């Protein structure tokens, strides 16, 4: 792909993040906590998973990012609406305002109602993101194997302004600690 030059620079919003996650000093790095990290509650937090949001909010043009997922074995990638629901269960689907991969059991799956299986021969360790709003596209690309593409939504209704979305999962393996981490430009 020839998306790099529409790089943006992603920084995670603390007051969005479930309870239990730790963010870095410069808010490029989040990972599972092993308890509740002494923060208040607010009606931002995701509060069933481990959930976060970017800072940014886009309603225009076209925008790439890079995920470092290095050694984890479950995490969900991709965007949001800004008005997704943050209580309570929910699925990752379009109807419910997500544009989402994931991995989870050593398969990995695209957030459609119902979920697709994605090929993928070499497991990546970083994702690029490409969301282009006028088009109404999300493509995810294995940054690992030169860039191949995983997986493109198309005509997609945002239906209102897009936030960068992660999830680092549970760690209830002891194998899923490690963090997500954005990538340098
Ligand atoms: O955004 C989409 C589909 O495009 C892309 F995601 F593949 N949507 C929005 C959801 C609400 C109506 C049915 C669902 C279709």
């Amino acid at each position: 792909h020839h998306h790099h030059h529409h790089m943006v620079h992603i920084t995670l919003d603390r007051n969005t993040a479930n309870s239990w996650l730790i963010i870095s000093k410069d808010r490029r790095q989040v990972r599972m906590g092993d308890t509740h990290q002494n923060v208040s509650d607010n009606k931002e937090r995701f509060s069933n998973y481990p959930m976060v949001l970017g800072a940014q909010r886009f309603s225009s043009g076209k925008m790439y990012w890079e995920v470092d997922v290095t050694q984890k074995e479950a995490w969900d990638l991709g965007v949001c609406r800004d008005s997704v629901q943050r209580k309570g269960q929910f699925s990752l689907s379009p109807e419910n305002g997500f544009w989402t991969i994931w991995l989870w059991q050593d398969s990995y799956e695209a957030g459609t109602s119902p979920q697709t299986t994605l090929h993928i021969q070499v497991p990546p360790c970083q994702i690029g993101i490409f969301v282009d709003y006028e088009a109404g596209v999300v493509s995810f690309y294995n940054i690992t194997d030169h860039g191949s593409l995983i997986y493109t939504f198309s005509e997609c209704v945002f239906a209102g302004p897009l936030r960068p979305f992660f999830n680092v999962g549970f760690n209830y393996s002891g194998g899923n600690a490690a963090p997500l981490k954005l990538c340098p430009l």
